[PDB]
This record gives structure tokens, sequence and C-alpha cells, in this order.
């Protein structure tokens, strides 16, 4: 079934209903009034962050073989993966870029929703994610509450439960234990077939909305179109 949409519930109601059971919701009326959501084109970007450095993921999905980390300019980024007709799929994935760029921190601000959390709001760590329609995003889970903040472009998004975790097939390894086995849109069947049958939602995540993946909730992620993301890990 669709993830359940509300507009600026309050502070209590999001906590009893979604926050304490651990349910996903999509928050409207939030952050569609963020200065990032008419400011941020690629032309903005390469004004204020194209010199400076990022890690870019190349390849499908960071479960592959060929999967590798480099370095280049967020200008280079662009030029490479986005605009001229790539050859591979790069992602500006899971960084924090407003810390390295306080100017695009102004375009942005931490949901009223975090502060009924445990943590303090220092600790919240805020992360971009930006790149081309296509990016993947495997299956996995994260050790903190997330609200995930669809800035440009729309994302496909599949959430399964912890309670699911036993037909998610996580890997052994201590590095990807965190991460199914699964390839969700082609899921091999034969060597998962636990997977058939595990219950999930869905969405389509569009600009102006965000998404709330309680901790621990399993999250797949497919972009749709050319894609900017925030995301801030809270507890
Ligand atoms: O947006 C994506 O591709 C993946 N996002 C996350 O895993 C996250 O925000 O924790
Ligand atoms: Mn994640």
């Amino acid at each position: 079934s669709t993830v359940p949409r509300l507009h600026r519930p309050s502070l209590q109601h999001f906590r009893e209903q979604f926050l304490v059971p651990g349910r996903p919701v999509i928050l409207k009326g939030v952050a569609d009034h963020w200065p990032a959501m008419q400011k941020w084109s690629l032309e903005y970007i390469q004004e204020i962050a194209g010199a400076r450095t990022v890690p870019v993921e190349v390849g499908s999905r960071y479960t592959d073989e060929e999967w590798s980390q480099t370095l280049m300019t967020v200008n280079e980024f662009i030029s490479k993966y986005i605009v001229n007709e790539p050859r591979d799929v790069g992602y500006l994935a899971q960084h924090q870029l407003f810390d390295q760029i306080p100017e695009l921190k102004q375009d942005i601000s931490i949901p009223d929703y975090a502060s009924l959390g445990d943590g303090e709001e220092e600790e919240i760590t805020i992360c971009a994610w930006f790149g081309p329609q296509g990016t993947i995003s495997p299956l996995h889970q994260d050790p903190q509450q997330n609200f995930l903040v669809q800035v440009m472009g729309r994302k496909y998004i599949r959430l399964y439960s912890p309670q699911e975790s036993g037909a998610l097939y996580p890997h052994d390894t201590h590095l990807l234990h965190n991460t199914s086995q699964v390839d969700v849109e082609n899921p091999d069947l034969e060597k998962f077939p636990k997977f058939a049958k595990a219950p999930f939602l869905s969405a389509i995540l569009s600009p102006g909305e965000i998404l709330f993946i309680p901790v621990k909730y399993w999250h797949y992620v497919r972009a749709l179109d050319l894609s900017f993301s925030v995301s801030f890990w809270w507890s």
C-alpha cells in the first residue's frame, strides 16, 4: 500500500501515530517553502558549489562489484554524470555538503518534528543526495530516524518494516549487515523466495515532500528524474 500523506500534522499527532510506533509517513506543507525549492537549479548549484570537491559513487548500485568511489568537483560531476550523455551512473550520495558549504544551509531548515527526539540538534547529520535519473540506493536500514526531503525531481521509494528482516536476507558480512542481498525491483525468487510475499509500503516522493523513515526501517530508493534530496538523521 502507499505511504500516508499528512499536511502539517501537530507535533503530538506525529509523535503518537508515527514516531513512537515507528510508522512511515509523508509530511506535506512543511518543506514546500524552503528557499531551496525555488533557488536550486543546476546553474545555482554550479555557482555556489561548482568548485568544491565531492565524493561521487560510480556504478549502478553500491552492492555491485564494478562500483567505486572517486572525487571530483561539483562542476565536473554535473558535466560528466548529469548534462553530457553519461557513460556511467554517478551519484553524489550521503555527503555532508551543508557543513562543507554553509551558504547552502541558509536554503534549508531542520523540520521541527526532529525536536521530539532524545538527541541534541547539534548532533543531527544533514546529507545531500544529488544525481541523475536512475540512481539506485539498494535496500538497507539506518541506525537513526530520518527525514528525507525531496527538493528537485522525484524518487520511487520502497519500505519494508524491521519485522520483515528475515524475508530480506541481510548480508552476513560486517560492512554489509545493514544491507539486503535482494535486488528489490528484480528479485531472484529462486534464491530469495521469502521476499516475494513480504509486505511493504511504497511512494513516489515529489518536490516539497518529506518522507519520515523510522529508525531501522528498510528502504530502497530510485531517482525517476534529475534529483536532489536532503536527509536529516536524528534521534
Ligand atoms: O536517496 C537515496 O538514494 C537514499 N537515501 C537514503 O538512504 C537516506 O536518506 O538514508
Ligand atoms: Mn539510508
